[PDB]
């Protein structure tokens, strides 16, 4: 299969081996300034010109051998940049490699880069930036083939102002101060491991660390510090748990950096340097989930890669899988199969909202002219875990399953896999079970959209009492208002109250005067943890509630995860009374907002 998201040449002409970036980082100018030097090579005789992505670059000049070559941009193609293509002086045969060095200079408007004033951050005193190129934004910070298809190993030196501090997705390769004059200091970091170029990540800013596991730092501004190293305390032992379960942790370091409010993810796994949203910091640990989940990358997804977007899902559902896992280790499997369950009805609810004959909400899909950043949902993520749980069930329960994740992991590392390479691995693993597999709806799962067309087996024991409460919101009437009392929520776990709010949600409208009651009993007005938060504001919302309006708009600007920031601004747009202040407040703010969240919440709004 063909890229339809990379201009560049594929991965069966040319293959892109290595990088070496030296670079300078100018916070004056927003602009990232350097040379990227990749190593190619040939896969056909005679090649002579090579095409590679660009968006919004800069180029100064393209070096081969100590000298100049010919090189042509042509025109842009809207979200997936402008081809550049690259005339060889030498034509390659097989297997033969050139070094070809590119002077670039990155836009302000980069979309894999968001630019913050000092007044953005948590100090005040210094700016910050910070990168996100899955899935296809490398090609704005340098040229390169920007498909999963094509793995390379990287070194990097990059010089920043000597107070601020540089990170990588890569293992830190010593500081110095930088000799070519400034009172700049320069980083190095070296990749030994291949990745696609998605996980290529940099950040720079007045970081500081703290230890809090053997291979395991916490990197944030200094008034985050504290809070993190103890939110994400458990970080190492689910190292272990997931080593256990994939195999060998090959990285090496496993650090994570807690961005500002507004990185659009939960998470980001930046080999070596996951990147977490400063919204998990609840203050409990009750969402470490999310750090399992960039954990599990650290096999699928990083070692066992999807070939193209279109089998994404083989990234995120076997990563969900294995997050699940660990959370099960850690806390039992009655609380795997709760998680399980409540991402059923998350898959419900994205499908819902698409439609069920949307192609988005096809396992396998295709993304031929479709931008990325619009497709993506949770579709993947919870159709893709849905099959594989349903399969674990089918073949004889998660022991069984589990063996074949590891084998799996083990024959496809460092490699990028389609869906076929996936199920007739599958079939092979499991030969002595054929008539079995041949039993699944492989054509319904894989390729229609909707729900699929069977569900799982899901233990009951800690949604029982969900539903029990959310149903008993749901019909209840005038005279029952008053027996609702904060003793409900007596032995409900922080999970199982947002479980409680996910139910009642999918039912709103709730009339105005239960949502008031609600507050008055449960006072969730007060909780601070941002999954629990942002379903009580979009019940409140969607159920009328003026008041909550100032607290769903606060919420919405001042971060910017998308999973919270998009529905908040999408349910004000709809309420009449908050409508025009919605609109309002994203055009005073989307100035200062991620560039990919902006354009994304300004389709929302449409405006
Ligand atoms: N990878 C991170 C979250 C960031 C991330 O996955 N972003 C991203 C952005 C755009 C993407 O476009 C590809 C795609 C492929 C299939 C369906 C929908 C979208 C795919 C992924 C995580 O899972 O923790
Ligand atoms: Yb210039
Ligand atoms: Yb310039
Ligand atoms: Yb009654
Ligand atoms: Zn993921």
């Amino acid at each position: 299969i063909v890229d339809t998201c990379s201009l560049a040449s594929p991965a069966s002409v040319c293959r892109t081996k290595h990088l070496h970036l030296r670079c300078s980082v100018d916070f004056t100018r927003r602009t990232l300034t350097g040379t990227a030097a990749l190593t190619v090579q040939s896969q056909e005789d005679n090649l002579r010109s090579l095409v590679l992505d660009t968006k919004d670059l800069t180029i100064e000049k393209v070096v081969i051998n100590g000298q100049e070559v010919k090189y042509a941009l042509g025109e842009r193609q809207s979200y997936k940049g402008s081809p550049m293509e690259i005339s060889l002086p030498i034509a390659l045969s097989k297997n033969q490699e050139i070094v070809i060095e590119i002077s670039f200079e990155t836009s302000p408007k980069s979309s894999a880069l968001q630019w913050l004033t000092p007044e953005q951050t948590s100090g005040k005193e210094h700016p910050y930036l910070f990168s996100q190129c899955q899935a296809i934004h490398c090609r704005a910070i340098l040229p390169c083939q920007d498909t999963p298809s094509v793995k390379l190993t990287y070194t990097a030196e990059v010089s920043v102002p000597k107070e601020l501090v540089a990170l990588m997705s890569a293992i830190r390769d010593g500081e110095t101060p930088d000799p070519e004059d400034p009172s700049r200091k320069i980083y190095k970091f070296i990749q030994k491991v291949p990745i696609p170029c998605y996980l290529i990540a940099l950040v720079v800013g007045a970081l500081e660390s703290r230890q809090i596991g053997p291979r395991t730092l916490v990197w944030s501004e200094k008034e985050q510090v504290e809070k993190s190293a103890y939110e994400f305390s458990e970080t190492e032992s689910m190292l272990k748990i997931a080593e256990d379960l994939g195999g060998p942790y090959v990285w090496g370091q496993y650090d994570l950096l807690v961005l500002p409010p507004s990185f659009p993810y939960g998470g980001m796994e930046n080999p070596c340097l996951t990147f977490v949203t400063p919204t998990l910091l609840a203050g409990d640990k009750s969402l470490s989930n999310v750090i399992a989940h960039e954990i599990s990358h650290s096999w699928t997804g990083n070692l066992v890669t999807n070939k193209t977007w279109d089998h994404f899902w083989l990234n995120e559902g076997h990563t969900v899988y294995l997050e699940r896992h660990i959370c099960g280790r850690l806390f039992g499997e009655k609380f795997r199969h709760f998680n399980a369950l409540g991402g059923w009805g998350e898959l419900q609810n994205s499908v819902k909202t698409f439609g069920e004959t949307h192609p988005f909400t096809k396992l396998v899909v295709d993304l031929t002219d479709i931008d990325p950043d619009v497709a993506y949902s949770s579709v993947p993520y919870e159709k893709g875990f849905a099959l594989l749980f349903y399969l674990e069930q089918l073949l004889g329960g998660p022991e069984i399953f589990l063996g074949f994740l590891k084998a799996y992991v083990e024959k496809f590392s460092y490699k990028s896999i389609t869906t076929d390479d996936w199920k007739d691995f599958l079939y092979s693993y499991f030969k002595d079970k054929v008539d079995v597999l041949n039993q699944v709806d492989w054509n319904a799962w894989l390729y229609s959209p909707g729900l699929p067309p069977i569900k799982p087996n899901y233990d009951m024991t800690l949604t029982n009492a969900c539903i029990a409460l959310s149903q008993r919101w749901i019909t209840a009437k005038e005279d029952d208002l008053n027996s609702f009392n904060a003793t409900d929520l007596k032995d409900l776990s922080s999970h199982q109250l947002n479980e409680f709010l996910a139910q009642t949600l999918q039912r709103a409208p709730l009339p105005l005067g239960h949502i008031k009651r609600m507050q008055e009993v449960y006072n969730f007005n007060a909780i601070n943890n941002s999954e629990i938060r942002f379903r009580w504001l979009r019940l409140c919302i969607q159920s009328k509630w003026e008041d909550a309006i100032p607290l769903a708009l606060k919420m919405a600007t001042e971060q910017g995860r998308m999973k919270f920031t998009r529905p908040l601004f999408k349910d004000l747009a709809a309420f009449d009374k908050s409508h025009d202040q919605a609109v309002r407040t994203y055009q005073e703010h989307k100035a200062s907002m991620h560039p990919v969240t902006a354009m994304l919440v300004g389709k929302d709004l449409k405006v």
